[PDB]
RNA sequence: CGUUGACCCAGGAAACUGGGCGGAAGUAAGGUCCAUUGCACUCCGGGCCUGAAGCAACGCG
């Protein structure tokens, strides 16, 4: 059950795990700033959190258009799988 | 690690206190093998190899 309730934050997974934290954080900001003001991008390479990212948008509408537009797009040879986050991010909340 | 400073944040009328901020550390980060498709925000799976830096300057390790 993919989280479909619109939220300020999008959840991305199926990310290439071999990409370095900094390069990844930078590429996602590149890919997503078109859609609106990004407040932050949260990336971790721990066991639980690798292959995933959260990008936080100032406007929900930015999150939606970003989610809708980049869905499934090949990124480092892997299709991005995007949902909304299940719960608000901290700066948003 | 010391001294004398810079700048940011919290508090304070102020003096200043606490942190950001130094030998930090075999840490952060990185390469590879294995494992993992995972909703988090207080870092952080395992093996092998490698491996930094406070913001400035001097001094000392
Ligand atoms: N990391 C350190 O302690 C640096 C000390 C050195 N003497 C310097 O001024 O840079
Ligand atoms: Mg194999
Ligand atoms: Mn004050
Ligand atoms: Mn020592
Ligand atoms: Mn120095
Ligand atoms: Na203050
Ligand atoms: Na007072
Ligand atoms: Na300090
Ligand atoms: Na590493
Ligand atoms: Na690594
Ligand atoms: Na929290
Ligand atoms: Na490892």
């Amino acid at each position: 059950v993919p989280e479909t309730r619109p939220n300020h934050t999008i959840y991305i997974n199926n990310l290439n795990e071999k990409i370095k934290k900094d390069e990844l954080k930078k590429s996602l900001h590149a890919i997503f700033s078109r859609f609106g003001q990004i407040l932050d991008i949260l990336v971790s390479r721990s066991l639980k959190m690798r292959g995933q990212a959260f990008v936080i948008f100032k406007e929900v509408s930015s999150a939606t258009n970003a989610l809708r537009s980049m869905q499934g797009f090949p990124f480092y040879d892997k299709p991005m799988r995007i949902q909304y986050a299940k719960t608000d991010s901290d700066i948003i909340a």
